[PDB]
DNA sequence: GACCACGGCGCG
DNA sequence: AAAGCGCGCCGTGGTC
């Protein structure tokens, strides 16, 4: 490409190099643009940012986030990563997409700009005739990248002093647990080392091994194994408690306070748009889609996520979302009827689990039923179900039989999905998002059946993802108009931040936008709460 | 300092 | 662990 002076003409593709992968923390080291067989290299990257009308190119969102950080309203536009990811969601990295579709991902901005241009041309041609993928790109993914950029640049407020205080308390409890474990073992060891623990449990204390690890065949010390050994030796419960506390401390309590951005005073995640096989987003650096909530200490951690003073958090979560999606995809009359009648399958399974009438099912019971319902749907064994519930194998087998007998078109939908997947090589969501699953044709049963479970999960999980993404795209401009902010997405949940006086109106509007995103054979229902912290906003 | 595979586990 | 699926991050053990 012929070198031409900065600035480039409009519509040019950008290339940029960051000192580190996270745009909220990166120094913009270089910036370039490419168009019309010219490459324009910026003498001074930061000032040159002010010349662009939009970020168009590989990882466009990341440059947009950095621009927003610097107070520039630079929206992301076309991005070849999004085209590639829609063609095949195994296309997750610029390194791989470049190799597959026409170049090499290097560490120079000019080359990245020229690459973005070249890859866009080739990938755009590959989507020709692919109207459903094209619709996903234009109506969902491309606009969503703009929304995600704003979310990343906005961040979420964290009560740092609270977490610092919590760390000191948890450390003291961890010490009590570890000391008791060493007392019971007869000697100290590194309790964080599963290899050392294996030797203590199975060689020294002579507890029965229960399961093996996947890749190396060691005797497993997983929580499931420890659960089954809970009554074999007093050390086991102590280990389980130690595991819970150290997991929460090392992953959330300690690292999060150190990630507050100096300028914004907030915590900023990255919403990765081309990272999953199903069409879900992911979140990283830090992952804010896995903040604890299911246990008491976990709930204490979630309380650290708070609204700006004078504002409130609004949390909205789709009800029974993958079951509703399954009703639509499978067309099962019974499943459809459940939702037309306003019933709750989580509550119903909890009723059976705890042997109480539906009226007596408390929120804790209902929530315990969730992993059971989705586990069973997506192929969990009777052995596992019986172990997890401490019921006879025969009763677990019966539950699984009844579950599918209750919704007889579900198995029919699964079989149709797998047959079509074997023939075409891919399965698809309601909107036509694809996932290639070649191992449906594997000659090894273990491999093939694992591939089958992946394959029939994808249309359900992926359709739910498509719906949430479309809802985000519809909702964002409404929030801007009301002076509210979109902060986080957690798969079927959004967390927003609204001025106190407007929080009620924002809640109502967001609920309606999400429920009406795309009418199905069953209604979509959204649960919405408002509060000063993330825990209180989900009730 | 950094990379990795692994086991393990937090969320959806 | 076990026929649930989808993620990212932690510490260990082992390099490099
Ligand atoms: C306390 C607590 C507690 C919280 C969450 C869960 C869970 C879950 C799961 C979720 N999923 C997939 C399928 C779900 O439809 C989807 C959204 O997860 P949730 O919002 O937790 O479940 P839901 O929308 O089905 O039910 P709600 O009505 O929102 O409770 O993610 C899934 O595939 N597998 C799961 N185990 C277990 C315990
Ligand atoms: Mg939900
Ligand atoms: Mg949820
Ligand atoms: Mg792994």
């Amino acid at each position: 490409l012929e070198e031409a002076p900065w600035p480039p003409p409009e519509g040019a593709f950008v290339g940029f190099v960051l000192s580190r992968k996270e745009p909220m923390w990166a120094d913009l080291l270089a910036l370039a643009a490419a168009r019309g067989g010219r490459v324009h290299r910026a003498p001074e990257p930061y000032k040159a940012l002010r010349d662009l009308k939009e970020a168009r190119g590989l990882l466009a969102k990341d440059l947009s986030v950095l621009a927003l950080r610097e107070g520039l309203g630079l929206p992301p536009g076309d991005d070849p990563m999004l085209l590639a990811y829609l063609l095949d969601p195994s296309n997750t990295t610029p390194e791989g997409v470049a190799r597959r579709y026409g170049g090499e991902w290097t560490e120079e901005a000019g080359e990245r700009a020229a690459l973005s241009e070249r890859l866009f041309a080739n990938l755009w041609g590959r989507l020709e005739g692919e109207e459903r993928l094209l619709w996903l790109y234009r109506e969902v993914e491309r606009p969503l990248s703009a929304v995600l950029a704003h979310m990343e640049a906005t961040g979420v407020r964290l009560d740092v002093a609270y977490l610092r205080a919590l760390s000191l308390e948890v450390a003291e409890e961890i010490a009590r647990l570890e000391a008791e474990v060493f007392r019971l073992a007869g000697h100290p060891f590194n309790l964080n080392s599963r290899d050392q623990l294996e030797r203590v449990l199975f060689d020294e204390l002579g507890l029965p091994a229960i399961g093996k690890t996947e890749k190396t065949g060691k005797r497993s010390t997983s929580a499931a194994v420890l659960e089954a050994l809970r009554e074999a030796h007093p050390i086991v419960e102590k280990i389980l408690q130690y595991r819970e506390l150290t997991k929460l401390k090392s992953t959330y309590i300690d690292p999060l306070p150190d990630l507050i951005h100096p300028r914004t005073g907030r915590l900023h995640t990255r919403f990765n748009q081309t990272a999953t096989a199903t069409g879900r987003l992911s979140s990283s650096d830090p992952n804010l889609q896995n903040i604890p909530v299911r246990t008491p200490l976990g709930q204490r951690i979630r309380r650290a996520f708070i609204a700006e003073e004078g504002w409130l958090l609004v949390a909205l979560d789709y009800s029974q979302i993958e079951l509703r999606v399954l009703a639509h995809l499978s067309g099962d009359e019974n499943l459809i009827r459940v939702f037309q009648e306003g019933r709750d399958i989580h509550t119903e399974t909890a009723s059976w689990m705890f042997g109480v009438p539906r009226e007596a099912v408390d929120p804790l019971m209902r929530r315990a039923a969730k992993t059971i319902n989705f586990g069973v749907l997506y192929g969990m064994s009777a052995h596992r179900l019986s172990q997890e519930l401490a019921i006879p194998y025969e009763e677990a087998q019966a539950f699984i039989e009844r579950y599918f007998q209750s919704f007889p078109k579900v198995r029919a939908w699964i079989e149709k999905t797998l047959e079509e997947g074997r023939r075409r090589g891919y399965v698809e969501t309601l909107f036509g998002r694809r996932r290639y699953v070649p191992d449906l044709e594997a000659r090894v049963k273990s491999v093939r059946e694992a591939a089958e479970r992946m394959a029939f999960n994808m249309p359900v999980q992926g359709t739910a993802a498509d719906l949430m993404k479309l809802a985000m795209v519809k909702l964002f401009p409404r929030l801007e108009e009301m002076g509210a902010r979109m902060l986080l997405q957690v798969h079927d949940e959004l967390v927003l931040e609204a001025p106190k006086e407007r929080a009620e109106a924002v809640a109502r509007l967001a609920k309606e936008v999400m429920e009406g995103v795309y009418p199905l054979a069953v209604p979509l229902e959204v649960e919405v709460g408002i509060g000063e912290d993330w825990l209180s906003a989900k009730e």
